DNA sequence: CCTGATTCG
DNA sequence: CCGAATCAG
């Protein structure tokens, strides 16, 4: 499991949609909510 | 419909 | 860069 352009694309949409980090981690899968907050922070979303 | 931000290794 | 471990409201 890695951060593909698609998986980052999915992450972009949902974080902007206002979903909690745990819900986001749930849909993506194979990634803890910690890692989600980590990636968002780096992209400055 | 179970916090996010920021540091740390 | 990554995600766990802290920091912070």
């Amino acid at each position: 499991m890695s951060w593909t352009d698609e998986r980052v694309s999915t992450l972009k949409k949902l974080w902007l949609d206002g979903l909690s980090a745990s819900q986001i981690a749930k849909q993506l899968g194979g990634v803890t909510r910690n890692a989600v907050i980590g990636k968002v922070h780096r992209l400055g979303l």
